[PDB]
Parts: structure tokens; C-alpha cells; sequence
């Protein structure tokens, strides 16, 4: 019997782990996404805490986007994401929940590094300048989970997808997650002519986690896995794809007939062998399958979605 | 004209700032913290900040002592001074102030360095993993210096002090501040027979006298306008061995009775360069540091029982 309170229930990772039906299955799921909560009020947020009384905690609520957009608000971003998981972690810790699983994102790491990264190399030089504030208020979480760990020796871990693309993703092309970009351009283009990219190159690689195969996991990390050192949640690190094999997938799943035309990492290889430590059997939706699904529902939830 | 606020105003930084008399002089210096607000509490903060309504900050209050004890808080010291820091440097921003300036100490850098380090190096790789929590919650300063700047165009900034010695230390042998603990351990043994110190005696150490430090502090405060912050350190010419800290001391108050004690502690050296000072303040010269020690020993006589001991 435990009770399971998902905070930023209503993003794009949230809406994946809502299900979950199929089905999780054992618990009590608690979805919360807010006001309803903001998490950036420390008074709103115990009484959440205290009201709810969740013995475990999935920690997706972030201050993210805009940051992607060219206009940076480096203190906002440090700010608000510091108080919200603090918040978080603190009221978490004061009802005594057993675990709290939270969120970090590979753009966090330093921005030298060789590759691919691994989960040690979180703190190991500083992060690209561009969105520090966000960065390191990211890597605070994992300071704070040893932090905990050390004093009171509780278990509070973190989870480091690579780039997450599915249903209820930001479809807003201004604001510039690349995959869903590239899925409201192609819908713009075929209702009119001509048109692509999200220019640049194409060249640039990334690694594609699929929402719902990340709900998966994180449903797995939840219930299993005690390190406090956070593990990347990723697909093989000779499964990227570059943007161009991105926008292929996209004009393909959509049908697509128009012209392409192109004209900022360049890469950012994540290691996920400490996930197939534990997990050697488990598969990953294709990429084609899944970006041909996401597109689908982004046509037929036009009205409903993120722009 | 210009009203400044001080936070920690009653700790070994502060009571040095505080001279000033001497002369500091324009100006108006508001010297708190004391507790008499708990910089912990974002009210009690707030209020403090719209009462005062100062145009500069020196934040010197931090949770330290404890620090350099066996049994480890980590949680405790990254949240206290992560909720302090922020608290300060924001109703600071809200009042409309023109400045702050905070401190960072040498311990925050990189556990593995080249030396001497600089003032480009805070963030270059994790801090030794004994007082991470305190570490992490330093360096955000930093980060938030740079985020005030790039968002609104404010100049907050962070001075990096070597290690500070002078009147009114924490003397606490047990909360081992290595400089103060020698002066009263030497004091221990006069009112008695016969050190220690612990470890070798062989690493070395740079260390600044408070009142050099406040002196420079009222300088970075009036001048010094770069985000990026400035190390006050004595060269690296200079430094003295743990060994040459405890032959001054033993000198400075006629100890006759020494040994080391193999067995304690020990980096062995922390070497920060002092080149951006050097460059503002080509002629500054601090005191000499056997006369510093005699200075601090005496005030400590002369204060015993009024000491943190
Ligand atoms: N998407 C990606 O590419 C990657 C994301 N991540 C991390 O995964 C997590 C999930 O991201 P994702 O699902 O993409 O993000 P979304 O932006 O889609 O979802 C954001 C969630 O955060 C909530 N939230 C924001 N501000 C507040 C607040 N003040 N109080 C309460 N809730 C708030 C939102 O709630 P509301 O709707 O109520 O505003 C929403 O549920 C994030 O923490 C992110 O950093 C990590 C790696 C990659
Ligand atoms: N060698 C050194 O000592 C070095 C120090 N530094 C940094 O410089 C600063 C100077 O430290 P120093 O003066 O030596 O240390 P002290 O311990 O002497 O000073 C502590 C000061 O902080 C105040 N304080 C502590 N907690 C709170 C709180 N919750 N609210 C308000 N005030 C509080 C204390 O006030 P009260 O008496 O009321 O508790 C006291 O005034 C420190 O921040 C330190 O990190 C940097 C490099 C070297």
C-alpha cells in the first residue's frame, strides 16, 4: 500500500505516466499539476504535502520554456526552479516519504566533457552559459538528494532522459523543442506550400526518448532502483539521430510531399549502459513508430494542443 | 547619500568592518546580524531590508561553526545558506540597492586543481566532499551574482578571502579554525603544563588579518565593479607553513614549553594568486603577519573571558 504523488502531471512526461492504463497497478496515483499548487510557494506546497500524504514522489514540476527562446531570464530560471524543489523535496521529507524520484535533463552537463556522459559527470565543469541558471538549479537537485542521503541517509534519486518527444509535447515552433517543431511546420507546409526546416544544418545528432517508453521506466526507477546517483533514461548511444533523419521521420509519418531546404551541439551523447545494467531486456519503441504516433495524435488533437 | 548594510555584523569580518573608527567615512554604516533578524526567515528579512532601506550590502552572515566538526549536517548547511543568500541578495534587489558584495571562502573551489587557483576556477569540478552542502551553496552565489547581471543589468559581486584570522575568531578548539585554535591552545598550556598543534606542521596556508580584509571590503565596496569576483590575498610569495603560525604564536606570547601529533588531520596547500588585486591595488601592503599574530594573541588576553572560546 503506498500512495504516489506525481507532480507536473499535466506536462509532457506526466501525461505519458498517466498511464498507467494499460495499467500500473498494485497504489494510489495522485496527479497534480498547478495552481492546484504552485509549487513555488512554500506554504501552498506543505499543505499539498500535508493534505495528500504520499509515501513516494515523482518530481517532473520544472520552470522550463523560454528556454529554448533567444530572450534569456537567467534568474527566473534559477529562482523559480530552486524554490519549487526545494519545496518539493523539503515538504516531501517533513510527511516522511520513503522515496522521491526527480528530473534533470542532459543539458545540465558540463560543457566540455568528452563523450559519451555518464552519470558521474554531472558536476564535473561548468554548464553551457546559455541557460545556467536552469542548469544549475537542475544539478542542485542532485546536491540536495546527497544531501539527504548523507544527514539522514534517505533515498531521494533523480532520472536524466535525453531529449523526450510524444503526445502533449510544446508544439509552439518560437519556442524551439526541435521534434515537436518540426511536426507543426510539416502541418503548416502540406495546408499551404513550399517549407522546411527549423534551418540550420540538420547535421546535429540527438538521442530520442519516447514519452510513453519513459513513463515506462519511471515507473520501473519508482518501484526498483535505490541509488541516490541519478540514471540516464536513454536509448543506445548509436541510436541517435541526426535533425535531418528527424524531419525524414516527420515528412514521412505526415505524408508530407513539399519541399525540405535547410540552411548547435553539435551532440550531446548520453550512455545508457548503467540502465542496461538492470534493464538488458527491455526495448525501446521505434523511432519511426513512435514519431508516426505522436504525429497522429498531434493531428488529431490540433485544437487541444501546446500551439 | 549612501546607506550600506552589513549581515554579520557581529562575526570576525564585521567587527573589523566596523573600524570605520579609524574612518571609513563619506557615507552612513549599518552594521546588523546578529540574529537580531534570522536571515534565514525571508519575512523577518524583508522587513529588516524595508526598514533600512540601504543602497549597498557587504553580506557576511553565513551558517558556518560546526563546519570543521567530525559528524557532518550537509543538508542543514546547503539549506540554511541557500535560504540566507537568497533572502539577502533579493530583498536587496527589491529595495533598489546599487550593490552587494558577499564572501566566498577558498574551500568551495575544486578538490582537484592546478595551483594557484583564480578567480575563473570556482566552477571547474566538484568541491571536496566533506562539507559539499556548505561548498555548493557558496558557489550559488556566484551563480546568482551572474543572474541578477545578465537579467536586470545589476553589479553584484563576491570577494574570495584566503584565510582570516584576527579579534573576535571563533577560538573554539573543537570548531578548529586553525590560527585562533593555536592562540588558545598556547594559552591552555601557560595556565598549565604544556601541543599539538595537530598534523605535521608542514602544510601551507595563506592568511589575511581582519583588518587588512575590512580595508580592502570598504575599497571592493566604493570601487570594484566586475561581477566576476575578486580574491584579497596576500601573495604566493608569501604563505606560512602551520608550523611558522605556531612558532609566531609561541613567540607572540612567551611560551617557553611543542610536538605535533602525527595522527590529526593535514590540503597541503590551497594557493590562490592575488594578480586582479595587484593589478586595482599595486601599493596596498598588509600588515606583517608576526605582527598580526601578536596583535590578535593580545586581544585575545586581554578578552579571554568575552571570547568565543
Ligand atoms: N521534455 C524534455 O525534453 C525533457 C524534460 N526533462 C525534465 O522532465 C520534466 C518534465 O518536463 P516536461 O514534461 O517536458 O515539461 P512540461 O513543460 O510539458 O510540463 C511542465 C509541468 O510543470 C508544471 N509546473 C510548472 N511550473 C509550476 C509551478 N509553479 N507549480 C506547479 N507546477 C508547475 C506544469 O504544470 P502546469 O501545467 O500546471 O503549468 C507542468 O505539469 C521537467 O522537470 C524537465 O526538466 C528532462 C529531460 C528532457
Ligand atoms: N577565514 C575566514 O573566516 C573566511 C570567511 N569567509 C566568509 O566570510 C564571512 C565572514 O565570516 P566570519 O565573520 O569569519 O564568521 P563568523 O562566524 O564570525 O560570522 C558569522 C556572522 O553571521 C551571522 N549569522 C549567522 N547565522 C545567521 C542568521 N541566520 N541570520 C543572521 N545572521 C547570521 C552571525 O551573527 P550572530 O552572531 O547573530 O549569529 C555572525 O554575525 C563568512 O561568510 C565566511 O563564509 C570567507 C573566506 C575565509
Amino acid at each position: 500500500s503506498m500512495r504516489i504523488l506525481v507532480t507536473g502531471g499535466s506536462g509532457l512526461v506526466g501525461k505519458a505516466i498517466q498511464k498507467v492504463v494499460a495499467d500500473g497497478a498494485g497504489e494510489d496515483w495522485v496527479f497534480v499539476s498547478s495552481k492546484d499548487a504552485d509549487l513555488t510557494d512554500t506554504a501552498q506546497t506543505r499543505a499539498l504535502f500535508e493534505k495528500v500524504q504520499p509515501t513516494h514522489v515523482i518530481h517532473l514540476a520544472a520552470m522550463v520554456g523560454g528556454l529554448f527562446r533567444n530572450i534569456k531570464y537567467n534568474l527566473d530560471f534559477w529562482r523559480k526552479n530552486v524554490h519549487m524543489n526545494d519545496n518539493v523535496l523539503h515538504s516531501a521529507f517533513e510527511v516522511g516519504a520513503r522515496k522521491v524520484v526527480s528530473c534533470l535533463s542532459t543539458c545540465i552537463f558540463p560543457d566540455k566533457t568528452t563523450y559519451p556522459i555518464d552519470e558521474t559527470m554531472i558536476h564535473n565543469g561548468p554548464p553551457h552559459n546559455s541557460n545556467f541558471g536552469y542548469s544549475y538549479a537542475k544539478r542542485m537537485i542532485d546536491v540536495q538528494n546527497r544531501a539527504y542521503f548523507q544527514q539522514y541517509g534517505c533515498t531521494f534519486t533523480a532520472v536524466i532522459p535525453t531529449n523526450v518527444f510524444g503526445p502533449h509535447d510544446n508544439f509552439n515552433i518560437e519556442d524551439g523543442h526541435v521534434l515537436p517543431g518540426l511536426i507543426h511546420k510539416v502541418h503548416l507546409a502540406k495546408s499551404s506550400g513550399s517549407a522546411l526546416t527549423v534551418w540550420g544544418t540538420g547535421n546535429p545528432r540527438r538521442q530520442f526518448i519516447y514519452s510513453l517508453d519513459l513513463a515506462q521506466l519511471f515507473i520501473w526507477v519508482l518501484r526498483e532502483y535505490n541509488e541516490v546517483e541519478p540514471i540516464i533514461l536513454s536509448v543506445g548511444e548509436e541510436d541517435e539521430v541526426s535533425i535531418k533523419e528527424a524531419a525524414e521521420a516527420v515528412v514521412e509519418a505526415m505524408d508530407f510531399h513539399g519541399e525540405v531546404t535547410f540552411d548547435g551541439q553539435f551532440k550531446k551523447t548520453a550512455s545508457n549502459s548503467k540502465l542496461r545494467t538492470y534493464l538488458p531486456d527491455f526495448r525501446f519503441t521505434p523511432f519511426k513508430q513512435a514519431v508516426k504516433e505522436t504525429c497522429a495524435w498531434f493531428t488529431d488533437n490540433y485544437e487541444q494542443a501546446r500551439k
